[PDB]
């Protein structure tokens, strides 16, 4: 507890000086209710502010501070002033009633949110105005609007949001006046603060990128120390209770990229990772992270809780270029001749390999090149030497997903009048009549191609179709009919889902390997143009 006097004071010896006070003779001087003085140190002074330690913990209400009064033959005072001079302080009409004044906690909960943790519970329901309850501060001494009104979310916490981006070396404090905030332990009003930094909670989200490790992608660049992984995070495994033991972390030059190494391995749609309610190791400046704001450790984001020759997918998007997915961002310098991170089964060789993304996931695609007709095979990442390193330039080295196959996709689409459409296809190809693995060709020209064709953005429909008659060796074609309306530009082309839900009155397989159906590609679905007529 600290009390604060309105002048100078002295306290005083039995020699000359003073510095501070046990516990026996601070116990005369002072008295505070249902507490207990610090075994030492208990009555050290500066300024004009006495600090009191306590062994006991402070109770709202039942709280107070008293002074005694002390003869003049006493060898150890209280006076007012300075030196040693000054005449002895007595007692107070009414012993003073301490107050609330320090938070359990802040941290940040999505870059344009915040929340408070209170140590002393206060009553529930109502909204605050922001500027009367809470003041944050910036680095360089600026101020931050709020948006909205406070809420009282609970017994011991109050939420908002700010119009600026939070950083983590931000400081918060309290204004403390203000009724709304009254304990319902004695009825007391919070008081000010001091200031505390803000540590960030919540993640991006979590990948893995081995049978034994995964990356978690940190919204700000951190540093890490040199300190044990058991006592940094705590990772849960399928079926809840601790499973962070042995483990081992490393974090890439750019900083953001945080690889965990554990002792077991990452299986099925499971496993959590969270922050210490302790740790000092892992710190975006200023002195390290925390946990989540909700109470419940992150997820491995559904659709990566795992990678191996069960996630990685390749596709046949030209006669002579494929595109493998991996599991998130990647490195890799752009390989010359040929290139070494894959090895097909079959027949098919290499002459380069590039990174290509989609919008919301760059650099996520290795698209590999030939060097003659792509005959039905299958890729088999090894990665061996090591080239793919995980999210930045100087991550860990993918895993390998040995002996997956290859599939087709549609290559082209245009538009050679009001309703005809012609079709191409990287791989030969061959209609088959629906009961859907292998039954009957189909007649040059069905009526019901519209269980494998469908049309997005516009109010025409498809009705016919050419069966690809054993062709070129080159651009494998066939041909398509619209129905209701004129062809719209803007349209695009994909497999009908009823190809894979084996609703299909027709289906399309290649000849080389007629198992396989037809896949809708990674990189975005085919964009109609139009061309010439006669």
């Amino acid at each position: 507890i600290k009390v604060t006097l309105p002048v100078p004071i002295t306290l005083i010896k039995a020699g000359v000086s003073v510095a501070s006070l046990d516990k026996t003779d601070c116990d005369t001087l002072l008295t505070v209710a249902s507490g207990t003085l610090a075994a030492t140190g208990s009555c050290a002074l500066s300024g004009t502010v006495l600090t009191i330690t306590t062994t006991s913990t402070y109770t709202p209400g039942t709280t107070t501070v008293q002074f005694t009064a002390v003869a003049s033959s006493a060898s150890v005072k209280i006076l007012g002033g300075a030196g040693t001079t000054g005449t002895i302080i007595a007692a107070l009409s009414a012993a003073s009633s301490v107050l609330p004044g320090y938070l359990t906690s802040a941290v940040i909960s999505g870059a344009n949110t915040f929340t408070l943790t209170l140590p002393y519970a206060v009553t529930s329901g109502g909204n605050p105005t922001c500027s009367d309850i809470i003041e944050i501060k910036a680095a360089n001494g600026a101020m931050k609007t709020f948006n909205g009104v406070c809420s009282v979310a609970s017994a011991t916490t109050v939420t908002g949001t700010t119009n600026e981006a939070l950083l983590a070396s931000d400081t918060v404090t309290l204004k403390g006046a203000q009724n709304a905030l009254t304990t319902t332990t004695g009825s007391k009003i919070y008081a000010a603060t001091a200031a505390i930094n803000i540590q960030p909670a919540y993640l991006t989200g979590a990948y893995a990128i081995d049978d034994k490790k995964f990356v978690v992608v940190l919204p700000y660049a951190s540093t890490l120390a040199a300190g044990t992984c058991s006592s940094i995070v705590s990772v849960t495994d399928n079926n809840n209770g601790p499973a962070e033991s042995g483990c081992s972390l490393a974090l890439d030059g750019t900083g953001i990229y945080l690889t965990v190494t554990v002792s077991a391995s990452l299986t099925a749609t499971a496993w959590k990772v969270d922050f210490k309610a302790a740790q000092t190791a892992l710190t975006v400046g200023s002195t390290a992270w925390a946990p989540m704001a909700t109470g419940t450790a992150k997820s491995l984001n559904a659709g990566a809780t795992t990678w191996g020759s069960s996630i990685m997918t390749a596709t046949a998007v030209a006669t002579n270029v494929l595109e493998v997915t991996l599991p998130m961002s990647s490195y890799m310098a752009d390989i010359s001749s040929g290139c070494s991170p894959v090895t097909f089964s079959t027949a098919n060789t290499a002459a380069s390999c590039k990174l290509i993304g989609t919008t919301s996931s760059p650099n996520s695609i290795l698209q590999i090149t030939l060097t003659a007709g792509y005959v039905a095979g299958a890729v088999s990442l090894a990665n061996a030497a090591g080239l793919i390193k995980a999210g930045s330039a100087s991550g860990t080295a993918i895993g390998a997903a040995s002996t997956v196959t290859i599939k087709p996709t549609f290559v082209s689409a245009v538009a050679t009048g009001p309703r005809t459409i012609v079709v191409a296809l990287p791989i030969q190809s061959k209609i088959i009549k629906g009961a859907g693995d292998t039954c009957d060709d189909d007649i040059a020209s069905p009526a019901d191609c519209s269980t494998i064709f469908s049309l997005t953005g516009g109010t025409a429909t498809i009705a016919g179709c050419s069966n690809p008659g054993s062709d070129f060796t080159a651009p494998y074609t066939t041909t398509v009919t619209l129905a209701t309306a004129n062809w719209v530009p803007g349209t695009t082309l994909s497999v009908a889902a009823d190809q894979a839900a084996a609703a299909a009155t027709n289906y399309l397989k290649p000849t080389a390997a007629i198992t396989l159906l037809y896949t809708t590609k990674p990189s975005g679905a085919v964009v109609i143009y139009p061309s010439i007529s006669s």
